[PDB]
């Protein structure tokens, strides 16, 4: 809606930074609203949904199992590993690692899952293979969050990320069971509370993944809709702001309130 576009531009003003925005119809793929849809932004922890999509694709092909147990050491742990830091002696299943990467944004869990598929360049190959020639991962946690201005490493465009999320959640790309598992992890997201979830009324469905990086980078990808079912994809990215985490949270929440109000 035009008034959501007014609020996206007001968010640029308040953050002193670029904001990218797209709304897709989940069913048809049609673009309902866009701002800077083909400019690049750092993905930050939003890549973790694409990573677990690549993992589920391998499970579908008989090349991985949800139940396989992985052992790791102290020296694998990076900053913010609230689940993985508790399982040094017993390890974690692939299932537990995707849950920790998506719902808790555990950084070690994402690194362990990147190891299973052969690193960032194999996530990029998975994406090329399904028709996304824009989205790219180049680095591991934590360096992929550096957000150097004009650096195209570890970036997407709002339009590319929205199309890719749609193909993962509703295509023939994953099996029915794998689609359902990916959206179930995103629905149990525990660390996106002050973003679209704070504007979302009781009775609405949301499956999302949030991201934060250096140089005021912030973002969210989501499947949401009324009556307990998703019917739209929303992608919001910003980078460059000097504003506090609270002020960046508040601007994305206000974009959310406007999207809901003018649904
Ligand atoms: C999700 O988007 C994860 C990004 N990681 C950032 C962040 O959450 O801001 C980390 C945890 C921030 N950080 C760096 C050093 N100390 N904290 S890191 O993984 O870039």
């Amino acid at each position: 809606h035009p008034e959501t576009l007014v609020k996206v531009k007001d968010a640029e003003d308040q953050l002193g930074a670029r904001v990218g925005y797209i709304e897709l119809d989940l069913n048809s793929g049609k673009i309902l609203e866009s701002f800077r849809p083909e400019e690049r932004f750092p993905m930050m922890s939003t890549f973790k949904v694409l990573l677990c999509g690549a993992v589920l694709s391998r499970i579908d092909a008989g090349q991985e199992q949800l139940g396989r147990r992985i052992h790791y050491s102290q020296n694998d742990l990076v900053e913010y590993s609230p689940v993985t830091e508790k399982h040094l002696t017993d390890g974690m299943t692939v299932r537990e690692l995707c849950s920790a990467a998506i719902t808790m944004s555990d950084n070690t869990a994402a690194n362990l899952l990147l190891t299973t598929i052969g690193g960032p360049k194999e996530l990029t190959a998975f994406l090329h293979n399904m028709g996304d020639h824009v989205t790219r991962l180049d680095r591991w946690e934590p360096e992929l969050n550096e957000a150097i201005p004009n650096d195209e490493r570890d970036t997407t465009m709002p339009a590319a990320m929205a199309t890719t999320l749609r193909k993962l959640l509703t295509g023939e790309l994953l099996t029915l069971a794998s689609r359902q598992q990916l959206i179930d992890w995103m629905e149990a997201d525990k660390v996106a509370g002050p973003l679209l979830r704070s504007a979302l009324p009781a009775g609405w469905f949301i499956a999302d993944k949030s991201g934060a990086g250096e140089r005021g980078s912030r973002g969210i990808i989501a499947a949401l809709g009324p009556d307990g079912k998703p019917s739209r994809i929303v992608v919001i990215y910003t980078t460059g702001s000097q504003a506090t985490m609270d002020e960046r949270n508040r601007q994305i929440a206000e974009i959310g309130a406007s999207l809901i109000k003018h649904w």
